[PDB]
């Protein structure tokens, strides 16, 4: 069995190997990459996502989210308070202000220590989940707006034709902005490209051990667990590496830098934080190997997780018993 310790693998495709996205994903899995839950892909040196970022300040962040924490430094939840709209130029200036900017630090490790010590005492503002793309239309390789759609994958594998669309999302981050522990909707893959700015640190639990993280989360967030049988779908809970290590939960960590892709694999729980002002683009995708994960994915029916239009069909076709109850949650 390849990668039996479930280490995060790093790939360096050549420009030739960068042509066929599906084939490269399947290659990485042949090497055991999925066992980690997360892989890094460094593009060939010849590739570029677009020519310059010199003209992005006019993108609007219609609903910036202030991420307010509750709990203790290593075990906390965050709620998202909606803020007034601002442009990316306005948000970048805010990120760089004395109140929000990255503190002085020695290296990524020192910064990680400072994040876990101090995150809860601040409320950074995240421009998350903005429909759009920063890939040039002329970028033909690994262009996250030109991927094969999940609807088409389901049609190709299973013969069924369904409504829905699959588009990318932009994320504008600042120091301490946080993504809580989650898997993707319907335990899909994700791919994330860091277009510019400061790094993003990721934590990940191997898919084969995801249920160990779930059991810990039920113990650490006991009221949330009674409220919902899949409350990590709410995307609000944080657990630090120190707490994971104290509880024996297998995990890995890695830092993504500008110019690099990350892939998350079906049922790979992940969480993380941004080092400073940055912009990422991400989208969900599927392969044939996902279908069985999609059939088994948990679902939030308490009503909190409230998701996209396109998830309806995935539930309807892959999980027809749950359909009914899950849709009561969404309506
Ligand atoms: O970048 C972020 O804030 C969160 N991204 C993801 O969870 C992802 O790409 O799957
Ligand atoms: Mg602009
Ligand atoms: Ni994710
Ligand atoms: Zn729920």
């Amino acid at each position: 069995a390849q990668n039996p310790n479930c280490n995060i693998m790093i790939f360096h495709p050549t420009k030739e190997e960068f042509n066929d996205f599906d084939k490269y994903i399947a290659y990485m899995e042949s090497q055991g990459a999925h066992r980690a839950g997360l892989a890094k892909i460094i593009p060939p040196k010849e590739w570029k996502a677009r020519e310059t970022y010199d003209n992005i300040s006019e993108i609007l962040i219609a609903t910036p989210l202030q991420q307010v924490a509750s709990g203790r430094a290593g075990v906390f939840t965050q709620y998202h308070k909606k803020k007034k709209a601002m442009t990316v130029g306005e948000y970048r200036h805010l990120a760089n202000s004395k109140k929000y900017q990255t503190p002085p630090h020695q290296n990524f490790e020192d910064l990680e220590r400072k994040y876990w010590k101090n995150r809860i005492y601040n409320s950074p503002i995240y421009g998350a989940d903005i429909s759009g793309s920063l890939f040039d239309e002329n970028t033909k390789q690994w262009n996250l707006g030109h991927l094969g759609t999940i609807q088409d994958l389901l049609e190709k594998e299973c013969g069924v034709v369904i409504e829905g669309v699959n588009t990318p999302y932009l994320y504008f981050g600042m120091w301490k902005t946080t993504f809580a522990w989650h898997t993707e909707d319907m335990d899909l893959y994700s791919i994330n490209y860091l277009h510019l700015g400061e790094p993003k640190t990721w934590y990940v639990v191997p898919p084969e051990h995801g249920q160990r993280l779930e059991r810990l989360a039920r113990e650490l967030f006991p009221g949330s667990s009674r409220g919902c049988g899949a409350f990590l779908r709410h995307k609000v809970a944080l657990i630090s590496p120190t707490v994971l290590k104290e509880n024996g939960i297998p995990f890995n960590r890695i830092t993504q830098e500008a110019g690099e892709f990350m892939v998350t694999f079906p049922y790979g729980y992940h969480a993380g934080f941004n080092h400073g002002f940055n912009c990422a683009e991400a989208i969900n995708f599927a392969t044939p190997r996902w279908i069985d994960y999609g059939k088994m994915a948990s679902q939030c029916s308490c009503g909190e997780a409230r998701v996209t239009f396109s998830m309806d069909a995935f539930v309807r076709i892959l999980q027809p018993e749950r359909y009914d109850l899950w849709k009561r949650g969404q309506d």
